C-alpha cells in the first residue's frame, strides 16, 4: 500500500516533490527541502521526472504484429499496405486478434502507457476484430483505458454495406466513429462519407477520429469538412484528424484560410511520424518530402496537436516496440522541433496533448486525480528525450503495474567507470 512517492521532479518546477497518495488518488503535492530517506509505504523516484502517464492515441491493435503474412509490404506505400491487410484480414480469426493486441498491450504497459486508442477495421460483414477488441478492452481495462474506434478501412460508402457495419460497430460499443475520405471512390464520396460519420456520432453520442487527407495529393482537403461539420455542431472537443499529411503539400495561402476554421473548430490532430516519414514521399523521385502534417505551425497557433505511433511490425511498419519517446525523437527531428525549448516540452506532445485528444477527464499530476503517473530516470524532457530513457515505474490507482531496472554499462580504461551518458 503505497502512501508516498518521495524525491520528484516535476515539469518546470524547482526541487524535489512528495506526492501523496489516498484511496488510489493523489491527495496532496508537498515541496520537499531535500532528499528524503527511504521509508515504509514509499516510493522512491530517485529524483526521476514525474509526469502522467504516456498515451498512445493512434494504434492498429488489430493488425499488429502481423508483418509478412502472407507476404510483405514491397512498395512500402499506404495503398499496397491496405492489399497486404486485405490478405491477412481474410485469416483474422478471434483467437489470432486477441494474442496479437494482448502482446502489443504488454510492451505498452512496460513503456508507461495507460491510455491507449485502437482502430480496429470494421470493413468485415463479420466484424469479428471489433468483437474481439470490445473483449481485450474489458480484459486490459485494470492497466490501459483503452478506446475503440470502428474504423471503416475500405471505405464507408465504398466497401458493401459498410455504413450498416459503421452502425453496427457503435451499437456493439466502439467509442469512435472513424472514417477514411481520401481513400473512397470519389471526392463527392469523401465529403458524403463525413457527413454520415458525423450523423452517427451524434445518434450515439460517440467521438469522432478520421483518418484524414493520408496521402501525398495537394488536393485532398477533407479535413475542412471535418472542421466545418464539428463546428456546426459545437462539438470540436469530441473529434480527431489524424494523419492530414496532405497538409504537408498545401500551398501556403490555402493553409492560412484553413487554420482560421481549425482554430475556430477546436479539432485535435495526430500526426503518426514513424509511419509517416516511411511511408510518405513514395511517390516522388528527388527530392523527396518528408510528409508530416503541419506540427510546427499548429503548436504555434495553438491548434492541439499530438504523436501516436500508429502501427507495431504490420503491413505498414516493419519495426517498433511501441515506444512512445522513439515516436517522439522522430517527430521532433522530422518536424524540425529542435530548439532546446521545444524538445524540452516535447514530453507534452505524448502526454497531456494525447490525453486532450482522447478527451480525458481525470489525467495529470493534480491532487483529486486517479494516482495514475509515471517515473522517468532523466532530469527533464529534454534529457529523458536525448538518452531515450525507460519508465521506471508505472503507477496506477497508486499501485505499480511496471518497473524498469535501467541498464549498467561500464567502460575499463586504467580503471572501471561507469557511463550515464550525461
Ligand atoms: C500475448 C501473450 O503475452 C500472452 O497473453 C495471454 C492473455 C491471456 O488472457 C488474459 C485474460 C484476462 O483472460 C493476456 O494476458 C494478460 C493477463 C495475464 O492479464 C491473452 O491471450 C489471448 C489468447 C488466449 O487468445
Ligand atoms: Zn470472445
Ligand atoms: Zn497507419
Ligand atoms: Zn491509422
Amino acid at each position: 500500500a503505497l502512501q508516498t512517492i518521495i524525491n520528484a521532479r516535476l515539469p518546470g518546477e524547482e526541487g524535489l516533490w512528495q506526492i501523496h497518495l489516498q484511496d488510489g488518488k493523489i491527495s496532496a503535492i508537498d515541496a520537499q527541502s531535500g532528499v528524503m530517506p527511504i521509508t515504509e509505504n514509499s516510493l522512491d523516484a530517485e529524483q526521476g521526472l514525474v509526469i502522467p502517464p504516456f498515451v498512445e492515441p493512434h494504434i492498429h491493435l488489430d493488425t499488429t504484429q502481423t508483418a509478412g503474412q502472407p507476404n510483405w509490404n514491397q512498395s512500402g506505400t499506404l495503398f499496397e499496405g491496405i492489399e497486404r491487410w486485405a490478405e491477412r484480414k481474410a485469416l483474422l480469426t478471434h483467437d489470432d486478434v486477441k494474442q496479437r493486441a494482448w502482446q502489443t498491450l504488454k510492451w505498452q504497459i512496460a513503456n508507461g502507457i495507460q491510455h491507449v486508442r485502437t482502430h480496429v477495421d470494421v470493413s468485415d460483414a463479420t466484424l469479428t476484430a471489433l468483437k474481439a477488441m470490445l473483449e481485450v478492452k474489458q480484459e486490459v481495462a485494470p492497466w490501459i483505458d483503452l478506446q475503440i474506434v470502428a474504423f471503416p478501412q475500405e471505405g464507408i460508402l465504398s466497401y458493401p454495406n459498410g455504413e450498416a457495419l459503421l452502425e453496427e460497430a457503435l451499437r456493439l460499443g466502439a467509442d469512435v466513429v472513424g472514417a477514411i475520405p481520401h481513400f473512397e471512390f470519389t471526392r463527392e464520396y469523401g465529403v458524403e462519407s463525413l457527413h454520415k460519420t458525423f450523423a452517427l456520432a451524434q445518434k450515439y453520442d460517440r467521438l469522432i477520429d478520421v483518418h484524414c487527407d493520408e496521402i501525398d495529393d495537394e488536393q485532398s482537403r477533407f479535413v475542412e469538412t471535418v472542421a466545418a461539420l464539428a463546428h456546426h455542431e459545437g462539438m470540436g472537443a469530441r473529434v480527431t484528424a489524424s494523419h492530414t499529411t496532405a497538409m504537408h503539400s498545401y500551398n501556403g495561402a490555402y493553409t492560412s484560410r484553413l487554420f482560421r476554421l481549425l482554430k475556430m473548430s477546436g479539432i485535435n490532430f495526430v500526426a503518426n511520424p514513424l509511419v509517416n516519414i516511411h511511408l510518405q514521399g513514395r511517390f516522388d523521385t528527388y527530392p523527396k518530402r518528408r510528409g508530416i502534417t503541419r506540427v510546427k505551425e499548429m503548436l504555434e497557433s495553438g491548434i492541439n496537436v499530438c504523436f501516436g505511433h500508429d502501427d507495431v511490425f504490420d503491413p505498414w511498419y516493419p519495426l517498433g516496440t511501441a515506444n512512445m519517446l522513439q515516436v517522439l525523437h522522430m517527430g521532433l527531428h522530422v518536424c524540425q522541433l529542435m530548439g532546446y525549448g521545444q524538445i524540452n516540452d516535447g514530453l507534452n506532445l505524448i502526454t497531456h496533448h494525447s490525453a486532450r485528444t482522447l478527451n480525458l477527464q481525470d489525467y495529470g499530476i493534480a491532487a483529486g486525480n486517479s494516482a495514475n503517473l509515471i517515473i522517468l530516470p532523466a532530469e527533464n524532457g529534454f534529457d529523458a528525450l536525448r538518452r531515450q530513457v525507460p519508465v521506471r515505474y508505472s503507477v496506477r490507482g497508486g499501485k505499480v503495474i511496471a518497473s524498469t531496472q535501467p541498464a549498467q554499462t561500464t567502460v575499463y580504461l586504467e580503471q572501471p567507470e561507469a557511463i550515464d551518458y550525461k
